Parts: C-alpha cells; structure tokens; sequence
DNA sequence: TCCCACGCGTGGG
DNA sequence: TCCCACGCGTGGG
C-alpha cells in the first residue's frame, strides 16, 4: 500500500514521512546544517552520515595520536621526576 | 553520456564500474565482508561506512575514554612527584 | 514518530 | 570494474 501521494510528481509512497522528505527533492530544500561545517542536508540521517566520517571518525582518531603522544610525554617526565625524588 | 549496457535488464550506464556494480544487484554477489562482524557487502563504501560507523565509532570513543585516564593518572604522577621535589 | 541504517545510482580522484 | 562521498528510496524499531 502506497497511500501517500506527491502533488508534483504523482509518485506515490508507503510512508508520510518518506513523502515529506521526497517532496524535498523537488524543492530544494536542506533543512539540516552540519554544526561542524555549516553544510546543509534535506535529511537529519544524511547529516549524520556527513558528520561522523568526515568530521567525528577523523578528529577522534587525531584525538588517539594526540593522546597518546602527550601521555609519552608525561611518562617521560614522571621518570625524570622519580629520579630526583628516589624512586 | 550513457554508452555502458546491462545485458540482463538492458539499462544504460555512463560508467563501466557502475555497470559492473550495478550488475551485482541481479546475481547477488557481495565480495566485501566486514572484518569485524562478518557481514558481506556489494560495494566496499557500503562495508565502509556500515564498519565505520557501527563498529570504529565506538571503539574511538572507547580509546579516547582510556587514554584520557591514563594521561589523568599521569597529570597527577606529575603534580605530585613535583611536590617531592 | 522519525532517526537510523542500508542499497544502489552516480560524480570525483 | 579501484577508493570514496552524497542523494534518495524505504523498512525497522
Ligand atoms: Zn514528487
Ligand atoms: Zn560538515
Ligand atoms: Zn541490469
Ligand atoms: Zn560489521
């Protein structure tokens, strides 16, 4: 059952919810902006898609790197620092 | 701008490495399976972004979570031997 | 409800 | 046919 009709097209669809975002196809409209980027999407899912690889995957992996040098760094020091204490 | 053929269902393509993933979708072939799950894939940036979300994520979030501890301890290895001294 | 995931067309490198 | 990103159909929960 596709009861749900667009006026433009005259496709029709399963889901008023997929008819709404359809409907976007044909005017344009991308109410969703990366809060990151700025870009806009006509989806909220589409967004996200955008937002967790090309920003969140890549900023937590320089996150690892980041951390993982800074605790070498403190390690290092943590040594130095037992030493002229004992240790 | 569309002189690829599928000869199955006879639709045309401007890509051969389109025809040929499109193919795909008549004979059931998924060459890509995620590493993690094991779940198989047509495409790679299928299995990409299936893995990269589901399982990647999470585990970057796991490993920012445990360093940040372990750099907490240390941040206070530090302010505290530095008292010693 | 309507986010979320997935399939798959299709452009770019 | 390689890798990838995004649009958009559409079911699951
Ligand atoms: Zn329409
Ligand atoms: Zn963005
Ligand atoms: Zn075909
Ligand atoms: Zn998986």
């Amino acid at each position: 059952m596709k009861p749900f009709q667009c006026r433009i097209c005259m496709r029709n669809f399963s889901r008023s919810d997929h008819l709404t975002t359809h409907i976007r196809t044909h005017t344009g409209e991308k109410p969703f902006a990366c809060d990151i980027c700025g870009r806009k999407f006509a989806r909220s899912d589409e967004r996200k898609r955008h937002r967790d690889i090309q920003h969140i995957l890549p900023i937590l992996e320089d996150k690892v790197e980041e951390l993982l040098s800074k605790n070498y760094h403190l390690e290092n020091e943590v040594a130095r620092l037992k030493k002229l204490v004992g240790e």
